[PDB]
Parts: C-alpha cells; structure tokens; sequence
C-alpha cells in the first residue's frame, strides 16, 4: 500500500523531470527499472542527475520564496553515502564553509540520505546550522527568543551557552538506532559574522548589533519523485529585510526599534511620528550597508522583488505555471513599492517541493 | 422565484438584527408583516432601526476595513424619501457637510432608495463623493490616473475640466427613467482640502501637493436583509497611508516618491539606500502632520491597528466570529510592526456588507 503512493509520485516526477532535461525517450525504460526497484527492495534510488534537478523543481516550487529566479543554479551536494555522525558533521561543516565561499555565497544544498520505511536516517535538530541561542529565566530575555526551545534542549545534553546575546548554537542531530542526539561546538572559523553599522550615523556601532552571513535552512524536509529526504540543509544568500525588519526589529525576537530610535536621535513617544517606520528604514539601511562592507552577498527587496518578476516572465515564457504565497512574498517593509504586492498569486502546492516537519524537541 | 431569496435573507436579518438590539420577542410579529408585505408588493421596507442598523452591521462586516472598532458610532441619514435629482444633490451636499463637521470628521451614510426590480432609483458615478480628475492625452499624465475614465465620461456630457492635478470632480448621477446623468460642480465651500507640508522639512513644500479631507466612497452596494441599497455613499476618516503610501506614492497614480527624495535631500539612484522607503516614511509624516495642523481628522496605521486589535477583542467578547482580510488590512508601510501581520483572518463573506457594482461609464 506504500509502494502504490511512491509508485505514482515517481511515474509523475521522472516524466516531467526528464521532460524538462530533454531525456523524453529513456523516460519508459527508467520506470521500468524504478517499478522493478520498488517492487524487490520497496523503495527506488535517484540518479544524481534526478536528485540535482529534483531539488532545483522543489526550489522551483517554493511559494514562500521570492529568490527563486536563480533555481538552476543550485550547487547539490549528494552526501546520501553518509552512515556515521562524524560524517555528517563534516559534512554540515563542509556545507558551511563551500556555501559561504568567502562572503560570496554559493546558494547550495547537501543531501542527506533519506528516510526509509518512514524512519529517519538523520535526523537535525537546529532549525538553521548556523543560528542564535536564546535564553528566558525569571524576568531575563538573552539571545533570539526564537531559539529558547533548542537552547533549552541543547542544555539538556550537557551543552552549556555563555549567554551573551550571539551565541552560536552547537550543530545537533540525531543518528538512526540512536536515542540521544549528539552536538558538536561549530568552528568559529568557519562562521562569518557580520557588525551593524550605519552608512552615516556612527553611533549605530553603540547598539553592537550583528548577524551571521549565511541562512541554512537545516530543518524542513525535501520531496523528490515519493522519496522523502528529511534531512537536506539548504542557503540562499539573505534579504535585508528577514535581518532589519524581522530577526532584529519583531517584538519577540530582538526588539531593537526603540534602541535604534535612540541612536539615529529620534524620538519614540508619538505613533503620529511614525517613528517605528523611520527607524526600521535605517535599521535596513543599515543591514545592507554592513553586509556589503563586510563583502558578504545580500540582496535588498526591490532588486528582489525585480528579480522575482524576471522569474514570472521565464514561467510564463517556458510555459509553466506559477505558484506562490503573496502573504510571505510582499517584502515586510515597503511592500506596495514592489509589484508582487499588486498581482495576486496561485498558491496551490507543486511537487518536488520543501516541506515542514515536526520538530523533536518541544 | 425572487420573493423566495428576499424572504430567506429577510428572516436572517431580522433574526440577528432585533436579538442584537433586544428585540427578540419581536421577531414573529415583524416576519408576519414582511412576509405578508413581500407577497403583496414583491418586496419590503425597513424600519428605520432595522435600516440603520443594518448599516452598521454592513461595516463590522466589511472584511478589508481596518476601522471598524467604531461601527456602532455610524451617524445613518435616512434619504429614502428622495424623488428629484435635486434632491439627490442636496442630500450629497448635506452629506459632506455634515460628516465633515469642520474638520472633526463623522463616519456617516446616506441612504438613497433601493433598486425596485433591480431598478436602481438612482445610480451615482462617482466612486468618491470628493475626488481628483484625471488626464491622459498624448503623453500628457495630469492629475490622477485612477480617475481617467470617469474624467473622460463627464467630459462627455458637457463638463470641462482646468486641468490642474487637482480638479474637483463633479458629483454625477443618473436618475431612474433618464438615459443620461447629470453633473453638478461642487460648491468649494463644503470640500476642505490639506496642503502637505512636513513639520522639520520646509523644502516639502516646493512639491505643492495636497489632498482632500474626507474620503466618501458612493460606488458600492449597501446590502440589508435582501434589500439592495446600490446608492448609499458612506465615509470615515483616512488612515495616513492611503494617503502618503498609495495615493501619492503608487507608479499608476501621483508617482511622487523621486520628487520627495529630491526635497528631503537623499539620492534616488541605488535600491540598496532605500530611498524609496525613506521617501514613504517621509511622505507618510507629512501627511499625518498636515491633517492634525490643519484640525482634519486622520489616524496613523499604528494607532489604527491597535484600535482593530480592540475590535477583535471586542468581537470574541460578545460571541460574534471575527472575518477579515489579511491582505487588505495590513497596512502598506511597516507592516510586520502591527499585530495584524502576525494572525490569521477568515476571510468569509458576512451579511449585511458593501459590495463591488459594476461601473456605467467603461
Ligand atoms: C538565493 C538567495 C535567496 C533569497 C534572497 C531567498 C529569499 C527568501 C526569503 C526572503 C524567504 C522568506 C523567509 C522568511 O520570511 O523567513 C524565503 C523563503 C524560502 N526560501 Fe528562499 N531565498 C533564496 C534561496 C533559496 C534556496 C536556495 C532555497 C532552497 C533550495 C529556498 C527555498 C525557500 C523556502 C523553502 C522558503 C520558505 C521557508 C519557510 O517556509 O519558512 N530559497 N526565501
Ligand atoms: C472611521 C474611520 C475609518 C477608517 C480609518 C477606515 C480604514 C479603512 C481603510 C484604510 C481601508 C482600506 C481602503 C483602501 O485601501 O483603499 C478601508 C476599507 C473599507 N472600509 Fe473602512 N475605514 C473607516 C470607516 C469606514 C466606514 C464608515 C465604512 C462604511 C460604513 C467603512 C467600510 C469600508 C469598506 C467597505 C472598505 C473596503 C473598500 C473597498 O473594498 O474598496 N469604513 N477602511
Ligand atoms: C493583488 C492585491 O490583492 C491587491 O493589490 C491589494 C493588496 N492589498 C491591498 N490593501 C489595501 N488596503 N488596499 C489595496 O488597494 C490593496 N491592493
Ligand atoms: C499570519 C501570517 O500569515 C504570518 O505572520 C506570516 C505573514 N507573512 C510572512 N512573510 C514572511 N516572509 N515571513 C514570515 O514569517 C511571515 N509571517
Ligand atoms: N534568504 C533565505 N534563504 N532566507 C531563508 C530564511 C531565513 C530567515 N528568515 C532568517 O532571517 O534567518
Ligand atoms: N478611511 C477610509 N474610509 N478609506 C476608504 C477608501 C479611501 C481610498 N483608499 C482613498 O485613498 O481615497
């Protein structure tokens, strides 16, 4: 009854895969090969030229992600041979130090082997590799709230943070047949960090804000023709606005708007006063300002945003549909000076795609 | 086959109008006469409780308003008695007037007689009572684009237009039995407008811009109880950004966000300086700075979310389900700094309501 569900899902993904990379003709022979592969051993292996293209199509299909005119650049990286967890630490470690190539990131994803009857193979706990730890103990607030259940998990299996305001996470999974996750400290020198600094407010430095250069999405989970690939960390480079409008300005992350408005010498008394506004701009000014001091990509909104159009017009004209979730597509500031905020956006779900998992902790 | 769908909605209404108002006991007596009075005449007339509110159900109902904390304060101006398009005239004259109140502007709805058999007894143009005119010819752009077409029509039927970017439209309507509207020019006496000037930048001044108090929308379809009033304009105050974020800041409409980098001093050349988005805070200020100086009501998008947050409690307090539009109702600027970015709304239809008609002119 599982065979009938991978079965459909593979029929469907190489057809159209193959199609796409004008391998039209050895489409009936390699579902020949899959049918056979299933029926003897219950699952069917990816070529590594279906795994690449697979996970490009589940970027492709992203609805929430306004970056994906570069799809067919993806840098796939199979680590499926991976069986111990020092090997998958280096792995991860690895993925951080190619993707980051210096400050000049290299979007890229590292293929875990995947899921069997269900069962994990790998399992990583941190929702990014390279993220905050958060901390809440009887009236205090350190670090990025968004961490404080990880932090807490992490804490339990004999990890222990300094408790500044950046602590970096230790790298944390799960190995099959395991019960315990184990974790292992990240190699500073692998971590680029960036300083916030305004163009031309120089007490900015006094808040000593910083953020780390490289997003790696460590915790959803890849569907590629029925094969579920829990375990396949994937980066971008960042939009200003998920560091100065988000990370750093919601109220239950950093919260940092009134003390912007301090430093950029504006009050923060009168709603009238838009002073929220004013200090978000900055702040994004800010971010973007820092990053590309630091020579480490980052992307604003607009050209985002101009970019994602460039992706709607290649859609139409290869004659595919396009698919996406208006409600995280609109950049959070200055939405309706992009053009996304004034077209509408179908958001139905296309597979090979990126999906949410349950998270271990918590 | 008619009576049946203006009886069905008639029992709905009534129902939750009088158990709203605790008039309860009410009911049975009141659908006996409806119903006897549909069956004679093939339809009904309201009371004027039940019509006013019934008005006031149609806002906190509205879905895309932000503003409805306040829907129990609408001020209802019963004009159902109206036979002559002078009459018509006074009342929309009476109507800005009144809701304008020198400044300290009432939320307020006129209410013209309903369509008969689907016959409007008057059908108004005009999408606001109060509005700028709009020229394209031959490279020319002057005043505002959204309002082109009705510009062209009224120019059809013997008006012209100065061709400032500022024209006042004329109110036009068209009565039952005639084939062709007429227009009045609207007495200067009654529209008060707001020069924008911002309150640190005296340079602001140089765009020369300004706009007009009191936004009274007369496009839309009242629909109480089966009964369809196609001309009921209504107004409330404005939310600055519709103002400084859309109005004067949308490509298709003033397209003033160069102009305004230009007068505050910052260059407009790279997406990575955010000028755009320090135009909009800029704007936005000066908007909500005009208003208060000139004694014009307006509200901030802050101040308004906060009060919408009410309604919402207000709602779940008295039993009432909660709808909404999450696209319409998260402002244009900052929007991930007001609370309603961060929740979901049911975005179902709910009677009584406004609604979409079609235009006469295009
Ligand atoms: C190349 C630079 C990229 C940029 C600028 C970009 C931009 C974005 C942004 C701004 C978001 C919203 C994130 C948030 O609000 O938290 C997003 C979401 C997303 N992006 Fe991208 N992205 C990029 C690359 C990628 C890559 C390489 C992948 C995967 C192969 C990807 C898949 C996704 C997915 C799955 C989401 C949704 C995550 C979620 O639901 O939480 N993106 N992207
Ligand atoms: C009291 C002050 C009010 C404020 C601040 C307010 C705020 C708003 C705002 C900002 C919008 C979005 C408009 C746009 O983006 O073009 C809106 C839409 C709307 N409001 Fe209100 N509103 C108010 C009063 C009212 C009143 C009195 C009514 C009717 C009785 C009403 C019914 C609506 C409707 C029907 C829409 C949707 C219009 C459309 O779909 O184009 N509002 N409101
Ligand atoms: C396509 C999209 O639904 C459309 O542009 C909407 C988005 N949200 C909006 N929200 C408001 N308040 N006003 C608008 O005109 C719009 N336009
Ligand atoms: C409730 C709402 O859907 C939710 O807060 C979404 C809105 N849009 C978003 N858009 C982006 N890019 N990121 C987010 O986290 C969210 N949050
Ligand atoms: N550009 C990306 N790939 N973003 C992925 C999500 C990153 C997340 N929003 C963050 O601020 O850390
Ligand atoms: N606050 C209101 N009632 N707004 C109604 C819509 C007004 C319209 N958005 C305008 O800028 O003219």
């Amino acid at each position: 009854e599982e065979k009938e569900i991978l079965w459909n899902e593979a029929k469907a993904f190489i057809a159209a895969c193959y199609q796409e990379l004008g391998k039209a003709a050895e489409v009936k022979d390699r579902l020949a090969d899959i049918k056979s592969e299933i029926d003897l051993t219950g699952s069917y292996v990816h070529t590594k030229e279906e795994l690449e293209h697979g996970a490009k199509m589940a970027w492709r299909n992203s609805n929430r992600c306004i970056g994906r005119l570069f799809w067919n650049s993806l840098n796939v990286i199979d680590r499926r041979d991976v069986r111990t967890k020092e090997e998958v630490r280096d792995a991860l470690f690895h993925h951080i130090e190619t993707a980051t190539n210096n400050g000049k990131i290299r979007p890229t994803i590292t293929i875990f082997p995947p899921e069997e009857k269900g069962e994990k193979q790998v399992e990583i706990w941190n929702h990014q590799l390279i993220r905050y730890a958060g901390y809440e103990s009887d009236g205090e607030r350190i670090g990025d709230p968004a961490s404080c259940s990880l932090t807490a998990a992490c804490e339990e299996l004999g990890w222990r943070g300094e408790r500044t305001d950046f602590d970096l996470l230790p790298l944390i999974f799960r190995m099959k047949g395991d019960e315990q996750p184990v974790w292992y400290e990240l190699p500073r020198s692998l971590v680029i960090e960036v300083p916030i600094t305004h163009p031309d407010i120089e007490a900015f430095s006094d808040l000593e804000l910083k953020w780390y250069g490289v997003p790696i999405i460590s915790d959803m989970k890849l569907e590629v023709g029925g094969i579920h690939y829990n375990a396949a960390p994937f980066n971008g480079w960042y939009m200003g606005t998920e560091i100065g409008a988000r990370n750093l300005a919601d109220e239950k992350r950093y919260d940092k708007l009134k003390k912007v408005a301090s430093v950029i010498g504006i009050a923060a008394d009168y709603n009238t006063d838009l002073w929220k506004d004013q200090a978000l701009v900055e702040l994004n000014k800010a971010v973007l300002h820092s990053y590309k001091k630091q020579g480490v990509s980052i992307v604003d909104h607009h050209t985002a945003a101009s970019q994602f159009k460039r992706f709607e017009e290649q859609a139409e004209e290869a004659g595919r549909k396009l698919t996406g979730d208006w409600t995280w597509l609109i950049p959070p500031i200055s939405p309706a000076a992009t053009h996304i905020f004034h077209r509408s956006y179908d958001n139905s779900i296309v597979k090979p795609n990126y999906f949410f998992q349950d998270k271990p902790y918590e």
